[PDB]
């Protein structure tokens, strides 16, 4: 059967993908630590979400070795840009990103049809992480975002603080 | 006496009416829970008041039966619209709403002339809600909004968060 | 055009959800009116009055969960009229429960229907949700 | 033009409230006058100063209940001069004192007036408010 | 001596004055209670300061009666206007007002030269009230008052909410 | 050895420079207390940081007397301007300053090469003060600073209130 | 021109405060200087070290009380240079002591001067301040 | 051009930082690789799995300490690819349990080298930071 070698190939792509997002969210994070962006909360958000997607790839690697399979590590590609211009654009990307990262996670459940259903837990949390990202893109826009640097400052404070 | 069947008839209009508002209020709530709107505290506001107009119509049916009358339920008409445009518009509406809802709740008391004066507590409450409603429509207009999506955001947090 | 958060969510589902919403909403409305049959002195079963007000509120929350699901996956909520119960006077000993328990079928079935439609369109998120939101609504007696 | 919140609130009540605003305000002013007398050395009845300052802040509070009602039904508050009180024999043994009851009568009277005006115009809200507020305005002295 | 009648007549003009202050502030307060400028929190500001210039005139009449003098009560003239236009113009007036309230309070101390120095504790608190008024006027001006009605909202919340 | 006289000379330049830092942040501090400026939180900032650079000079003199050195005090010169224009331009000066105050604190360590490394602990916080200083300049410009004076009001409330 | 908040504040008072701000600050600079003479191993009077770091902090808070009055009355704070103390190597640390004597005197003096300039220009607020501030300042030194 | 917060930070130091940012990020990768090496049913050394997940996060935090120093001194963070755990041809018990020896060597070495460069460019803050970061790093491998 290719089912056992198709599915151990999927855990690896996701592991190298859920690790990628880890990188991007980290690159994003310290784009906001820098003095000429200086939105300490934007930093705190992604950096947490960066840990979340690290802890998420780490579960994939423990499911692999449980299911007998083997762990094929690939280069963690550097994100597409290291200057994310704006908060509104950093969100537009992490949205585009958790969506492409969620594209494959789906191909991983329709091809497993486990009785374990192990990952199904982290499939629900990625979806909670998408609506939150859309909600965050919408507010920035109406707030005459993104250019109004005022708008981003208040969102840093009143949305990424509580 | 037509008085026993007038009242039981004005009760059934109000029951279906105080029902409608709940529906209208539920529609508004999840018009803000949707990602192109994204004002959770708006969403939170109406879904409490929906429950409160619901709690208000549940009393009406317990009063009907307390009075021995009969409960003639009518269709809960779909609220006029499913997209409420802006926060400011949604408020202007439920102001139009709880005002027209009060109009017959007036026709109800004057046609009653009870010794029990039971709904007088809820008559006293439909009025606190209307003052608050204009109070919210006014703060919004002067905030340059709604053409200023910023405005609606800030109100979402500063007035609808405490 | 398209909502910025939509994924693997097929158009036949977005509609079927909105079907199940007006449904469950109808379910709150009959369950509601029902609690208030038993409450009339002609009946006087605070027990059975009591239980149907709760099943009204739980069915509405169900509606809520669904709505929050709709907007969660980027689909739009198009409400319809919550039709007045085609029932009118439920009444008698061991009564109208028949017309009552019934909807516990058509509600639950429309869900299992939704369950097969999700498997058809390979939407695993939708599947788990409905399975969580069928098991729950299970329990029939007393519940 | 019209305030966005008005409802079955007849222009006569709006003027009648505002007239009850200046009245309670005058009532506060006089009670104050009376109060700061019992304090003077020629009389030195701190018991009475005590009651008349307290009632001084309570008729002012009354006044505010009403203004908060005014802006609540949607009407506009027009304030007038608080006329000086006619009083001086602010002292004695069996006198002057009650000459203030004329106040408790005319105050409490203009209220019952406002109550019949509510009932003529069919504003059950204004009515239950005036009734609560007059009953609140209870009887005279206590221990 | 006219000094005994000088001072006891200054106490009265003042009693009639610090009373006026109370009245104006109370007029101001419920201008922000009404539905066309629903501010609430402003409203809490002045109505407390009306209490503070009432309890302040209440002390004046206790002193007159201690200093043997007499209490000559004059009309409480209606405030200059019963519409204040803008939170900005409410503050500006009370600055001007407390400024004219304080002018005479000076003519009251310079013409007293007591050993008791009674009112000198209330002369120090009307100055804390003057700096704080201009502090509220200044912030509102640079906010862009009034029109940007947006300004008066934020000031309402972030200045008067704490 | 000139070393004992170059280092005891470098201690005094700095004592007369971190003292000057104390004087600028005070002249800054009470330019915000004034009624036509009135940012109570801006004031609280420099009046605490001003305390931070007076405690900083008091350590220098105790180290001068510890290493046997002698304390040569100079005039504490009046700061460049006693009217700082804008919350943003005070931050640009205090930044421009803490960088020139740190320019010499460097020459003082490269010329020291202790086994004690006494002022090494204070070098690590003058750098925490600069990153922070730029972080606030950038939000201000950013916080769409300045012009719309409001910017500075929100920054006074939202960044400097917590 | 004029600040929106000034009253009965004469342009002389405005200037004599500012003289009083530079003074007190000069005091904090000398008292600071003194503490670290008693701190040097050549003197090793920690108690006198100790007493004079506290006199420095407190004559600086003084200056701040004064600045906050300036802006409180509506005048403008024009700061001058805090000159070095004429002192430097208090040989006999009694020279140190005699320095402060002529300091406590010139300070307390400029204050009492501010006191009669206030009586001159009929500014009862400025006067009560300087008085509290002088009484505060009095008190020899136990300790 | 230039960031508003840079001071005596030679561009040499800025480049040498971003190298150690990719280096210490690479190390998060290997230790992870190793860690889950021991978790496989074939090795079953939970203890070693556990310790390498610890050192994966603890060197990735290191990475952050660095980037945050970067943006502290005013320099710009440019990530590189986190190369795979080169892994010549290894994954059986008792294997390149080394690997990490040379890894810590090249990590701590590149650190120690960075110490010589601050000393050359007279950058005491960068030098003070790394001595701590290395001492922290030292002591560990065991027991």
């Amino acid at each position: 059967q290719n089912y056992h070698q198709d599915s151990e190939a999927a855990i690896n792509r996701q592991i190298n993908l859920e690790l990628y997002a880890s990188y991007v969210y980290l690159s994003m994070s310290y784009y906001f630590d820098r003095d000429d962006v200086a939105l300490k909360n934007f930093a705190k958000y992604f950096l947490h979400q960066s840990h979340e997607e690290r802890e998420h790839a780490e579960k994939l690697m423990k499911l692999q070795n449980q299911r007998g399979g083997r762990i094929f590590l690939q280069d963690i590609k550097k994100p597409d840009a290291d200057d994310w211009e704006s908060g509104l654009n950093a969100m537009e990307a992490a949205l585009h990103l958790e969506k492409n990262v969620n594209q494959s996670l789906l191909e991983l459940h329709k091809l497993a049809t486990d009785k374990n259903d192990p990952h199904l837990a982290d499939f629900i949390e990625t979806h909670y992480l998408i609506k939150e990202l859309g909600d965050h893109v919408t507010n920035l826009r109406k707030m005459g975002a993104p250019e109004s640097g005022l708008a981003e400052y208040l969102f840093d404070k009143h949305t990424l603080g509580d």
